[PDB]
Parts: structure tokens; C-alpha cells; sequence
């Protein structure tokens, strides 16, 4: 704290607000700038609910939350920590999305950082404008593929901010070790091009090779400035350019795809909580997926690896996996184009080629259902009455976002099929109660769940480089976290009310293997794991600005 | 002040060295950044003493006196009252000329403001480049009449600099309310055109009326900053420019000539005292100048204004004044030009027509004598013993600066006239005892006994101009503070040891004065004009830099 | 750089005086602030020289000197780059000795960071107190033996602001990135602790375990606020202290003792090019050290393991080695104690005891003569005309600092010998022509020629810990550089002229040596490593302040 007077207040790092003890008023310089009167954290919380309350719409609701990231970072986390069960779904999907559609109308103030094709050659003194100095997680965007809502373009900055917010209301990571960013090279969506409010570049995506170089002069600058295992979340970018940067940089820096293999491991782990009540034998499993992406891909391999630590030969785990997409079936020769990821996949056609998503679950009959179109309630009834009489107990989830793109709804799933589904969705949804008494707490299959508690591991433990075991290894530890008295409720997940924990124990696990696989390089090594881990968490708690003074002998 | 850390200890505004207190250091973060030993003024100013005595020249000891102005300022000003007489002839004349003519080599960090004629129309923004906002004297000049080493161009900004000490030093005037400034439009200096050291523009002096508009934006930009009634002294430029610029500007802001007007009140003062050893008739009264330029006129003019006061017409006094410069004795219908303001002095030819300065005497046969010519030893010993014979107490003054082109020094002054003579020169010289024992200390006829009161009066009383009279009640207010005592030892000016209560004296007579004539803004009028005076003058002791801490009931 | 105006000018890490550019003046606020003209960096050094050659003592020059440093970084070390060899007896040995004994009579401003043990407790907020936040390389000093001065206490803080100049100066190492430290305990020095002009605590030295606890306490703060591979060069401390923290540190920390190691790997290297004209007969090598401490025992392990790599048993190689201290020769059952370290160079006493010096040389008739007393001239004329008749060509080597403790001279040395000797000197000596016209050119055996290299490799390499062979290593590393034409004028070492590049071809040989000996954590790692190292080399000239504009298509 080299700074005194009004600039502390109007720093929200430090801005205390009325908790600003007199003793910091009178040596800071601040006495006379602040009310008479000195609040406890705990009646600033009381303040915040109290006006909450009495709000009515959502979107209202996440533009007061989110400006008091604007005003006191310290509240700003100590009330999402209060209740960010409830609070969730307001500065996550699906209001999230909302948001971001409305960027440019709701603006007040910006956050992260900026980078434009049109400053390519000057990223460097860009990332040198940026005031934290020691950041450690960055979450980076380019607004191609906003949740299922597509081109957002710049308005799709309210991504990377609200995942960050996560990584310190989840994992504890430092607020100022986090840096969101977003790399404007335009935006192909009409409408905003046409939008007078837009926040971007006025011009359509620029994809030829200057788009490459500038990623390329944007990773390199980072890492100047930062460190060479500074982490890097990729986040909603196009799907050709997710695993085309994910392989090309993934073994040069500390970087990996949140959308490929942070769904892999929360998807894994639902799954793995379902077998404990199916205990159906793995040659009898297939899976049939609804779209065949960034996701979709991305669950099947780790799927897959993990059928294979099973057993199973990685080819007969492949032939067991199925993907649908908006061209229809992947089956070898037709005419719509297979990619590299894709192959594995991509099996000799049926008998009968299906149609309609009915006819596949019809016609190949999977035991699991996975939505990952991001095209909206796809999972029609007499898809889920199909699944409903081809399993006893089938396995349906739905994880496009936000709700609206949802393939379909708890509600839906649970008396669709008489509650004898396992569900898990990626938006909320709330408990089910059938017309006979039965009540269905689903769970909710999102990354949230991963990536605060894995990007913790990964920097304390100063990781160089990401494989897909340690989402694997995430994946079984976030699961390994269930209770059968929650899976006796229909939660394949444990309580949203308990990501925190949940997340600590997740990084706790993955630090054990980094350093069991001698991936960590923080030295020396610790003898207990878990002590290390809590010891560094951020806390809410204001801390005393107070200067040192003592009396010499 | 509003700043903590290093940067205190950077800036010599508030610098304390050792001397800052552990309670500062640790409440503004400075611990570590100092030695474990706390010192107190004194004993910095006992590391100066100790210091300065081992050096063995007096541009050595310019040097390292003027650097600790840019590192501790209040250590600075208390190491110059701690003998300020001792330390004069090496800040002030003659050293401080030395220092100018060598600016260029001995430069280590620059000092006021610089503005070149390459910034005419920007002149503005250069006077908000100022740090200090809050100024209330400048002290300008352009390099033209460095002392009698003429054109220095930039390298004159050290008499800028030194003369902004003297207000501090000698009045009280606070240090951060000053602003040295330099107007660079060029120099015609053809040895400082070749030096690689030069400091300003290399080009030849611009005399076009951009030269003019130059000076008005400058005093435009500065008044619209900091106010209308701003002090201006002029100092040190060309003839021309001299009286040009203070007629233009004297009535619309509040600005004077040093060299004109200030120089006027030290000479008149030396020559009442002086009068009161002889008690010459006023009828009687004949004087003669060395030189008719800025100083000449300027004395001549205050002589009158007091002649007249004591019952003489203006017309007549004049008469009583003659002058002789690089041309000849100014009489009426001569080759060489006469001016505007010579014109009063400027008589019919005498029965003969001096060729040298000492056929003047002999013809005019004169009381006094005053050498102002800036050219070096003109009173010449048969000069001296020429004004010997012709008086029985002549009146020698030789002004100019520095000591090598004053007119002749104490010991020929003294020593030739057998201790008869009336002596006071510019720069300093010691006591002479001549052969038959008898020790004659002279006085110095020097503005710095009258700049630095006059200023500090009319900047209290918030004057917005400066007429004549002010000058003639300073002259009438130093002079009225010699003792016989001092007066018996050869001196017509109180001792220099005394400068810095002799000028708040002068500073207390002068504010009177303003105020009983209309002329102080100030409001309200202080009662007890002295109490008020001494209340505000700056302290060399420093001052405690702790935050207001105290307990609430 | 964050800041503008003033600022930039008051900050000598930013400082470029009239160097600073139009553009930059103008767009940085300081337009007007510095006068008309625009000077190069190389005009600048022309007005250094010019002043420099007017000085007369070396005091002098050295106040001179380091006072830029405190105005204008850049300046300073291109003054420096400009002539390391003659400026170097002024800014290190033997005139930073008598600098620091006189630390108190010639201070101005403070430099380094200062820790004293009535600061425990809170030695964190003293180093959060530093301004450079990414500090890499601290030396640190209590003071205790400050050459072979002895206790200076906080008067001995001009050391580590030295070594530290030499980082830059000699392996451009950058000046933001090293922390000079000084551990106030208290002073034994009785003449200091009645001086009022002393630094530090007024009292006697605390050995109590509150003694090591501050150590621990300041090793801990360090290597927390600015990492735990940070390099922390202890100096001059006593001897106990000094093998003490080396041991107890060099396996938790990135240290290393230079008075120790670094002296090694120097009188190895001098050593070494010695015996390229000797070829003496391994088995036929006695080596007789005056005075058994810190350095003594250094260079003896080090020469022990060049013998033991070149065949002889750790055993055999000891027993060529003999000490003689301040008691007498160490033999085996003598009353003065031996200590740990000794043991190995105890041996069995021989038929008769040597009582002086020359004795020991009369009776054991060693090869080599090794000074390190740090007690002015004891290797006698007796000794040097000993050696002389014993050897062929005897080694002698005088390597206490300053020079008025040095063993003996170089004009002694080669003329006491008739020039048959191989001699190297811890201070400067100038060359020697005898009567009979031979010349010889002497050699410095100091470890500047080492830690400024093996510093830099330590710091780009992320090397975590010290061992000895580095210096092994780095001690071959620059013998490797002599060329026979300069052994042919009596040089054991490279040329003074030369100390950058041959720092620079160290620290590429130590690099080289880490990555292949698994001890470099840089990552990843580099092909060409000497391209690697000459990459990253700080330089004086100034770099552009301008900021990044341009248009937008
Ligand atoms: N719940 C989570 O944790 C999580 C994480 C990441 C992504 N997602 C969601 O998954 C969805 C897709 O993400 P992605 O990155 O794989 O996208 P993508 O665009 O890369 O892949 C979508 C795939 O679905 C197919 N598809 C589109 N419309 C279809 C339709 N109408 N019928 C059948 N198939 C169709 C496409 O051809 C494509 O192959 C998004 O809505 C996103 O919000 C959820
Ligand atoms: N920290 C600050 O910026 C600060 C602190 C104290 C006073 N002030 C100024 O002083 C004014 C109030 O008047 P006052 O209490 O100074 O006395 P005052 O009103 O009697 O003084 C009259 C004028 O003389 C000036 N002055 C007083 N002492 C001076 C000195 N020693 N050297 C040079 N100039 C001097 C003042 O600035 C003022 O404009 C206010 O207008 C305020 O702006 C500013
Ligand atoms: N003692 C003080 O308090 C004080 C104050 C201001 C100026 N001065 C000194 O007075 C001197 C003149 O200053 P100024 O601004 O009036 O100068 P100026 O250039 O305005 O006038 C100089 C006059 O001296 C005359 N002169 C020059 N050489 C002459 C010579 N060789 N013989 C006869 N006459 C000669 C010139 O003709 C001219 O009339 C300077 O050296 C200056 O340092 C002293
Ligand atoms: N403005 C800044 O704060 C800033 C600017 C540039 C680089 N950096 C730092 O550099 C690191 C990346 O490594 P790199 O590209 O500098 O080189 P590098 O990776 O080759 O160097 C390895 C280590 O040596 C250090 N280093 C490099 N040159 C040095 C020198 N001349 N003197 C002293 N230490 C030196 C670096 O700090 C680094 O920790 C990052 O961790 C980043 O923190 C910081
Ligand atoms: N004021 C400061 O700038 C400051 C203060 C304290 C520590 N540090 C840094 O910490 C390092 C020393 O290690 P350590 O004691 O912090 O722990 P550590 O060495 O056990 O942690 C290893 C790495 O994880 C990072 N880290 C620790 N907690 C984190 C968190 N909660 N969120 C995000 N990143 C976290 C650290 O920066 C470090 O690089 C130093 O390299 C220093 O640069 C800086
Ligand atoms: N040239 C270099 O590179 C370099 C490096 C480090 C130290 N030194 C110098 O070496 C000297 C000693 O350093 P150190 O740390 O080893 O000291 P130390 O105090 O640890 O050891 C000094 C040894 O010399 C002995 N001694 C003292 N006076 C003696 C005397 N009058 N006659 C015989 N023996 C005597 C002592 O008993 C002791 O064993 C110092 O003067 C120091 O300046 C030079
Ligand atoms: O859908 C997205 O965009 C995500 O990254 C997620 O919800 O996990
Ligand atoms: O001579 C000068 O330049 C003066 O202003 C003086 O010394 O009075
Ligand atoms: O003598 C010392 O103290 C040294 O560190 C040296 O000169 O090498
Ligand atoms: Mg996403
Ligand atoms: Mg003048
Ligand atoms: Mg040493």
C-alpha cells in the first residue's frame, strides 16, 4: 500500500468503505471524507441483501452485483460468498448470457483487457498498460461462440469477467492475479454491425493468416510480461479455432480450453455417479451424442480414456460412441464433412440411417444421452418416452446454455419418464415434484465445477504444461466428493451450496498428482498437500491498512 | 503534502535526510530507506561546515553549496543563514558570474522555467508544466547583461537562480512561491555559438517583434496561472529592452527592473548616509556617472526625487547631474546619440570638452563620483587623486559588477585619498588599513539590501504595481538602520551579517507605506504592521511531517 | 514507465537530463523544464572526462562519480563502460575502502536497503519498503570485516553498493534488479560508537541467538516478497558468521559467500596460469598460506579439488597445503584452537616450529606463498629473497585489500626477485621496470573478475542452489582466457580493459555448465547458449520513453 488520501477510496482493491477504521482514516488521510460512522462488514452484507431484495428483474439484479466489483472488491466477494448458490444463476447462466447480448446497453464501466486486430505489432504495450503486475490466470476470449448464442463479438467480454469471478469465489485465486481478456478482429453478426451501441471494431471477423499472428503476438506478449506458466483458460471461440490453438500452443505454454476439456471432466464425473446406481456392464455401454463439437469431442475422448483404464481397448471404447449432428448421423462416407477429432467417431452406417434424432435413439437404442448443440429442446418427449422404454434407467443430459438453448428441462425429463431418468443439466433448474408425491433434485453438469479448483492446483503447484489425465484425475475427484444421501435425491453433482470446499478438495487432488507426476515445480515440495492448499486461499475478510509503528528499546 | 515513500526523500522540497523522525519513517514508509540513526538539523549542518572547509575554490564551493538545493532545501537555507556573509561573494557576486560564464560545464540539474522563441504560440503549456502552483514571484531574464560580462544566453539563468535565494535568504519569501525563468530567443555570443556546452538555441539573437509578442505571451501565460498581481522583477536584459519593457508593463501588471529601479534605492541610501558625514549644501551638489545606461539613469532619477523633496525644482536637479559614457561627457548637440531619458542630463558643454573621464572631474570638478559602466578599472588612481584634491570628502561609488570591472577597489580608493574618501562598491572587498594604521572597512552598494524587502512587502500586501516612491521609501528605510558606530568605521550601509533583518525591516516600512497610500489590497489591514510582517515569514527549521492522529470520546 | 513531469526528472533510474528528446519533452510534461537544447549521451560523457581531469584526489572523484548514479543511471555506468580500469582503484580498491571509513563525513544520499536488529519483527515491512519490485541479486553485510579494515558497522554499507555496480558494470546485470543490504546489530568499533556522524546503532555488536533470528527472519522476507531462486551474495562478515550462514544456507537458499568461493575461483585461475610456465611436478607442490581464514580456507578446498580432478587423494592434496595464522603454523596438538575447517591443514608439526614467518618459509620451503592476513606488509624483504632462493620461480601472491594491508608490493615482489617471480596483487599496482629494463606487467587477483559472471549465469538460468564446482568451473573459465602474450608480460590474468566480455564469456561457460549438470531451471532451454546470454545484457545507452502511437486503418 504505497498510496493514501482519495485514491483509496476510489481504488475498489482497497476501497473499505465506512469499515475504514479510524486509526486508517486519521494515518491514511481519509477523516473527513467519510461519515462519522465505522460499519463492520457484517452491516454492509445486511445492506446489500436487504436492497437485493427488494429488486425484481434479474438482469437489475446482476447490474448491481457486478458494479460492486466497481466499488469494493472485498464486500463484492464477501456477499457472493454468503449465498452463491443463490447468486449464481443472477452472475452466471443464464443471466450471464442476457447480459452479454446487452453489453454495450448496460455499460458503465469497463473490465480486462482490449486487444484489436488493429493493434497488432503493439500487443506488447497494450499488456504493458495494465496495472496489476503479478497476474497469474488469464481467461481469454474472442466472442465467436458466447454460450449457444453465438457471435457476440466484444459484447462477449462479460465471459472471461464472469469466469474470473469464479476463480476467487470458487477457488480462492487472487482477484488481482486474474487478468480477463478479449481479442476484437471484428464480428460477422449483422446485428451488431448495425448497432450504434456495439463496443467492438465495425467490421466483419477478419480469418486470414493476420488473425493467427496476432493470437500468436498476443501469447508471447503475456508470457513477456507475466511469466512463461502464466495460465491461460481459452475460452468461446469457434470450433475450428479452439482445438486448432489448444494443439498448437498446449505444449508451448501453461494454456488449455475450458469448452474442450473442462465440459470433459464435469461430464465424466455426473457419469461416473450414475453407473453407481445403474452398475450397467461397459460392454453393454453406448453413448449417443447430440451435437458433435468442441464439447461433444471433448467428453468422448475422456470418456473414452477413462473406459480404457477400465479394460477396453481404446478402439472398442470409440465403437461404443455415437455423434449427431445438424447434418445428421457421423457415419463413415457421408457426404457432409468429417473432421480429425472427428473419425474416431465416426462409425460405418447403420441398417437405417436415422433421420431425426428420434430415429438414431431409436435405431441404435444408446444407454446415455448427451446434448451438446447448443440448439435448444432437441431432447423432444418422444425422444425422452424413447429413452424412457429402450432403458430402465436411461441417462439423459442436457447441457447446452444458457436455459433457452437447453436441449430440454428438468421438469420435463423427470415426469417424461416417470422418474426413473438420471438427469444433469448445464443451466438451473430447481427440484421436481411428481403428480404422485416424488421429488427430483436435479444436479448441474457445468465446468464451474472444474476449472476454479484445477487452475488453483495448476498455479500453486507452477505447472508448465496441461494433459488431459489431470482432468481426468479432476474428474474423479469432484465425483469421489458425492454422497449417496445426495444421490439418493437425484444430484449427480455434490450441493451447488458447497463448490467452494468442493473446489478446494478438487485442486487439493490434482496437486498430489502434478507433484506425483512430477508436473509441479514449486519447490520445495510439501509434505501435506491439503495444509499447503488452504494456507494460500484469498480471503473476503477486510485487511487492516494500518502502517507499522513500534518503539525501539 | 499528499505523497509517502521515496518519493519524500526524491524530492528536496520535503527531503530531511537522517533528520526525519522514526515516527515519519514508519508512518510514511520510509523505514529501511534511511540508516538506523536519527540527526538533527544541526548536526547535518555541522557535516557541512566541516565539508566546505577542506574545499579549495570558490566555484568548487558553488557547486557543492548550489547542489544541496536540489537535495535537502530546508538544510540548504539554514546552511546559508548560518553565515550568510561568508557565503555571498560564492552564490552571489562574484562567483555566481564565474558560475554563469560556465554554465555549460559544471551542469548536473536544471533549474525555473525555459521558454525559447521556438515556443511562441505554446508558452502556455510550458507554464503549466510547473510543478509549484502556487507562485507569487518570478524573476526573468533573457540573457543580454549578465553583470558586466554581458551576453551569456542561456548560461544567465544562474543569476535568475541566485537572485530567487536571496528572496528566501534574506526576506522570508517562501521557496516554492518562486519561479527563476529564462526567455531564450537566442544569443549573439559568437564563442557560445561554438561551444558544445552551450545550453540554448544556436542562433543569433531575434530582435523582430516576435521578440516582443514572446514577452507578452510569457506574461499573459504567466498571470492567467497564477494571477494578476504576480511579482515580475526583471533582470538582467539589454538597454533597450530594459526601459521599453518596464514602461510598457509597470502600470499593467505588477512588475519592476531590478537594475533600474532597484539599484536606485541602494545607491540613493549610501548617498544619505553619506551626506551626514558631510553635510554638503545642497546648492553644491555636483555629480557625475560612469556610464548612462540602465543603472546610471535609474540612480540619477531617484537623486532627483529626494533633491526635490528637500526643496530643489526638478529642472534644477537635473543639472546638478552629468554623465559620461563610451562616447564622451553627454552634452547637448554631440555625434554619438542621446536618448529619451538622457535627454534631462544631457547639458550644454562645459567650457571644455573632457576626452578622458579624468579631464571630466578636473572640468566639472564634482562631489561624487559613481563608476556603473561594467567596463573594468575606469576611476583611475589619477582619477581618485584628482577628486582628492578637489574635495576634502569626495564620494567614491564604483557598482560594477562583478569585481573584475569594477571602476577601482577600497584599497586604491581608500589608500589614495589618504582615508578621505567616501567608499562603496558592487561586489565585496575587506577592510584596508593604510600605512598610518587607521582601518577603513567600506560598505556594499549592492540591490540585494533592497530587492528582497521591497519584494516580500508588496507580495503581503497583495500590491498590484509599483510606482517610483516605493523604491525612494526602501532607500530611506535602509539608510535610516545605520548606527554612527558602524557609519564612524567607513560603512553608509548596515553590516551585511544583519541582511536578513534589515530587509524584514525595510519589508515592514515599505508595507506601511503601501497601505497609508492605498496601494495594499491585502484585507483586512493588519493593526500591528510589524507583528504581521515577522507572523509570515518562511523558517528554515524543519517542520513536522506526522499525520493528525487522536482519539475520539 | 507510469509517471510524467517532474517525476521523470527526480527519478535517476529515468533521469536523461538534456538527453531527453523533443518528443519526449513534449509529450512527457517537461517541456520548459529543461533548457533549449538537446544534448547526446556522448556529450555528456565529454563534460564527465573534462571534469573529472580537473579533480585531485580519489575521494574526491569518487563523491564525484557515484553521486551520478543519484541523478542519471544511464550516465553513470556509460562514464564507467567508458574506462572500467581507470575509474576502478576509485569506485572499488583500494579508494572504496577509505570511502567507507569515512561514510559518515561525505553522505549525501542513502542507497541499499537497511535492517537493524531493533527492527525485528518487522523486517518485512522494511523490505516491502523497497521501491523495485522484481528484484534478483542482493549482497548483504553486517559490516564486522569489511576488507582487512575490520568493524565498520553501518559505515560499511558502501560495500554492497559497490559489489553491486560491478554487477551492471561488468556482466550487465540490470541496476532496478539488484538490492543492497546492510544488518545493523550494532558496531564493536569503539572510535565509531563515539562519532556523531556514525549511521548506525549506537552500541556494541549482539551475538545472541537474537543475532541469527533477524538473519532468518531478513533470509525469509526476502525470498518471499521477491522469490525463493533470488541470489543473496553475504559479504564481508566476521569468520565465524560467515561459514556458519554459508552452510546453514546454501542448501535452502540461492547463496553463496563471495569472500569465500568467490576468492577461490580467482587465486585458482591466477594459480592455474602460473603453472603453464612452471609444469611443476604435481607431486612436488607446497602451498604455505599467511593467516587461516575465510578466504584462506576458500582457495585452499578449491586448489585441493583441481588436485584431486588432476589425481592425488583428497588426502594427499591437504598435505601439500599448510596454514600459518596470527598464533603460528597450524600443527597438530598446538595450544591456539583449530576449528572445523582447519583440521584437513592442521598437520603434524614439523622438526623445528617456525616462530616468524620466514621461519616457516626457511623450514617448509614452500612453492607457493599465498597472503590473506589483511595485515599489512608481512611478507617481508626476507621472505621475498627466501622464496627467491628456494624457487626457481616463486609464486607470490599478496591479496589483502586495501593496498596498506597488502602483504607486500609488486615493485618489491619483482625487484626483491630479480623478476623470477609469478606475482598477483588483491589491489592495483602499476607496471614494474627494472634497472635493467625488463618490464612486468602484474595481475589482480580479485573475485571481481568472478562474481559479476557467475551472478548473471546464477540469475538467467533459474538456478536454485550454489555448489562449490561452479566456481571450479568459473576458476577455469577465466584462465581458459589468458593468452600466452599476455602471461608473456607477467599477467596470470586477462587484461583489466577487457573485465566485460570476460565476464560475460564466464557467465556463458557456468550456464553451460548448470544445464548440463541438471542445476538450470530456466525453461526452455536454449540452444546457442552464448547468443542466450548476450541476448539479455543490460545496456547504457538510453531507450525511447516515447508512447506506443499509431493510426488505425
Ligand atoms: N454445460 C457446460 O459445462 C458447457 C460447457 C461448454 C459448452 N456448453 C454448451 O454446448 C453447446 C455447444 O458447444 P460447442 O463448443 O461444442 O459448440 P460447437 O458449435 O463447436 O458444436 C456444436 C455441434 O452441434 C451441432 N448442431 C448444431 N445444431 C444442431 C441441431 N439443431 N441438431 C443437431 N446438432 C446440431 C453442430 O453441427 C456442431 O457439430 C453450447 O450451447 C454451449 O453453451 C456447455
Ligand atoms: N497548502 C497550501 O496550499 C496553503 C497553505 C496555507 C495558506 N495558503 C494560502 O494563503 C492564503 C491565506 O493567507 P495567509 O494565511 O497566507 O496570509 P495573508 O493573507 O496575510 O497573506 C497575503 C498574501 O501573501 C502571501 N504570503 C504569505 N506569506 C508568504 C511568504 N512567507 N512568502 C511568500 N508569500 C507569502 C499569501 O499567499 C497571500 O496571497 C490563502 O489564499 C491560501 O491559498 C495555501
Ligand atoms: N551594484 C549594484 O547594485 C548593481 C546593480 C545593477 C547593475 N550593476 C552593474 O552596473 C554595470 C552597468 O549596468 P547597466 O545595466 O546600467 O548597463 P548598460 O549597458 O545599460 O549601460 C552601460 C553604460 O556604461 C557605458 N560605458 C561602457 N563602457 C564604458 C567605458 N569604457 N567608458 C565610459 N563609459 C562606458 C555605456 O556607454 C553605457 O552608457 C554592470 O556591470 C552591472 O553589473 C550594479
Ligand atoms: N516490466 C516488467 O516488469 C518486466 C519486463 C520484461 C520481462 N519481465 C520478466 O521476465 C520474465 C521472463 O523472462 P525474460 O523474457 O526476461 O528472460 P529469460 O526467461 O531468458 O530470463 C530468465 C530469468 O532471468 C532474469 N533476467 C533476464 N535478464 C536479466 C538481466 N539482464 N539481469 C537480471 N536478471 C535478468 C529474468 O527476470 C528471468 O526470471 C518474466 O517472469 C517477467 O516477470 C518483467
Ligand atoms: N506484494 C507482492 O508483490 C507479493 C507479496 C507476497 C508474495 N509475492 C510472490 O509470491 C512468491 C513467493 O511464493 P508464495 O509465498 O506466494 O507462495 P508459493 O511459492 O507457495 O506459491 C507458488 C506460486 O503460486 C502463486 N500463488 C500463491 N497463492 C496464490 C493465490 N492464492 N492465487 C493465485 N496465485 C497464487 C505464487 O505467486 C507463486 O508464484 C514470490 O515469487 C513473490 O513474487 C508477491
Ligand atoms: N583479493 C580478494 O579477492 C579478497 C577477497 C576476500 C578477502 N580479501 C582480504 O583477505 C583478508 C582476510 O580476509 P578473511 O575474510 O580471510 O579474514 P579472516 O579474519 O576470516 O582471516 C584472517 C586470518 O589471518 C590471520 N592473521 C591476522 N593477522 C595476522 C598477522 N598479523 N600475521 C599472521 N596472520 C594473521 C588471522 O589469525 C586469521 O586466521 C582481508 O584483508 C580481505 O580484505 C581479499
Ligand atoms: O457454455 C459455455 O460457454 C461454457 O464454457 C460452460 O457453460 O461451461
Ligand atoms: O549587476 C547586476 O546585474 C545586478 O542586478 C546587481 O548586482 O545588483
Ligand atoms: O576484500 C574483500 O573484502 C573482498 O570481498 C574482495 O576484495 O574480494
Ligand atoms: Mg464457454
Ligand atoms: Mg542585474
Ligand atoms: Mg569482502
Amino acid at each position: 500500500i504505497k498510496e493514501k488520501g482519495k485514491p483509496l477510496m476510489l481504488n475498489p482493491r482497497t476501497n473499505k468503505g465506512m469499515a475504514f477504521t479510524l486509526q486508517e482514516r486519521q494515518m491514511l488521510g481519509l477523516q473527513g471524507l467519510l461519515p462519522p460512522k465505522i460499519e463492520t462488514q457484517d452491516i454492509q452484507a445486511l445492506r446489500f441483501h436487504r436492497n437485493l431484495k427488494k429488486m425484481t428483474s434479474p438482469l437489475e439484479k446482476y447490474i448491481y452485483i457486478m458494479g460492486i466489483q466497481e466499488r469494493n472488491e472485498k464486500l463484492f466477494y464477501r456477499i457472493l460468498q454468503d449465498d452463491i448458490e443463490s447468486l449464481m444463476p443472477i452472475v452466471y447462466t443464464p443471466t450471464v448470457g442476457l447480459a452479454c447480448s446487452q453489453y454495450g446497453h448496460i455499460f458503465r464501466r469497463p473490465k480486462g483487457l482490449f486487444i484489436s486486430i488493429s493493434d497488432r505489432g503493439h500487443v506488447r504495450s497494450i499488456v504493458d498498460n495494465w496495472p496489476e503486475n503479478h497476474v497469474k490466470a488469464v481467461v481469454v476470449t474472442d466472442g465467436e461462440r458466447i454460450l449457444g448464442l453465438g457471435d457476440l463479438g466484444v459484447y462477449g467480454m462479460g465471459i472471461p469477467v464472469g469466469k474470473l469471478c469464479l476463480y476467487t469465489a470458487c477457488a480462492g485465486i487472487r482477484p488481482d492475479r486474474c487478468l480477463p481478456v478479449c481479442i476484437d478482429v471484428g464480428t460477422d453478426n449483422i446485428a451488431l454491425l448495425k448497432d450504434p451501441f456495439y463496443m467492438g471494431l465495425y467490421q466483419k471477423r477478419d480469418r486470414t493468416q493476420q488473425y493467427d499472428d496476432l493470437i500468436d503476438e498476443f501469447m508471447k506478449a503475456i508470457t513477456d510480461r507475466y511469466g512463461r506458466n502464466t495460465l491461460i483458460q481459452f475460452e468461446d471461440f469457434g470450433n475450428h479455432n479452439a482445438f486448432r490453438f489448444l494443439r498448437k500452443y498446449r505444449e508451448k505454454y501453461c494454456t488449455f480450453n475450458d469448452d474442450i476439456q473442462g465440459t470433459a471432466a464435469v461430464a465424466l464425473a455426473g457419469l461416473l455417479a450414475a453407473q453407481k446406481v445403474i452398475s450397467k456392464p461397459i460392454s453393454e455401454h453406448k453413448i449417443l451424442f447430440l451435437g458433435a463439437g468442441e464439447a461433444a469431442l471433448g467428453i468422448a475422448n475422456l470418456i473414452v480414456m477413462s473406459m480404457v483404464e477400465n479394460g477396453l481397448s481404446e478402439q472398442e471404447a470409440q465403437k461404443k460412441i455415437w455423434m449427431f449432428d445438424k447434418y445428421g448421423l457421423l457415419v463413415k462416407g457421408r457426404k457432409a464433412k468429417i473432421d480429425s477429432y472427428q473419425e474416431p467417431f465416426t462409425h460405418s452406417a447403420p441398417e437405417s440411417i436415422p433421420d431425426t434424432f428420434e430415429d438414431a435413439v431409436n435405431i441404435l437404442k444408446p444407454s446415455t444421452i448427451i446434448g451438446v448443440a447448443g440448439a435448444g429442446r432437441l431432447f423432444t418427449p418422444d425422444v425422452i418416452r424413447a429413452m424412457a422404454s429402450i432403458n430402465e434407467r436411461p441417462v439423459i443430459f442436457a447441457l447446452s446454455n444458457p436455459t433457452a438453448q437447453a436441449e430440454c428441462t428438468a421438469e420435463e425429463a423427470y415426469t417424461l419418464t416417470e422418474g426413473r431418468c438420471l438427469f444433469a443439466s448445464g443451466s438451473p433448474f430447481g427440484p421436481v415434484k411428481l403428480t404422485d408425491g416424488r421429488v427430483f433434485t436435479p444436479g448441474q453438469g457445468n465446468n464451474v465445477y472444474i476449472f476454479p479448483g484445477v487452475a488453483l492446483a495448476v498455479i500453486l503447484c507452477n505447472t508448465r504444461h496441461i494433459s488431459d489425465s489431470v482432468f481426468l484425475e479432476a474428474a474423479k475427484a469432484l465425483t469421489s466428493q458425492l454422497t449417496d444421501e445426495e444421490l439418493a435425491q437425484g444430484r449427480l453433482y455434490p450441493p451447488l451450496a458447497n463448490i467452494q470446499e468442493v473446489s478446494i478438495n478438487i485442486a487439493i487432488k490434482v496437486t498430489e498428482y502434478l507433484y506425483a507426476n512430477k508436473m509441479a515445480f514449486r519447490y520445495p515440495e510439501p509434505e501435506d498437500k491439503a495444509k499447503y492448499v488452504k494456507e494460500r486461499t484469498w480471503r473476503s475478510e477486510y485487511d487492516s491498512l494500518l502502517p507499522d509503528v513500534y518503539e525501539w528499546p
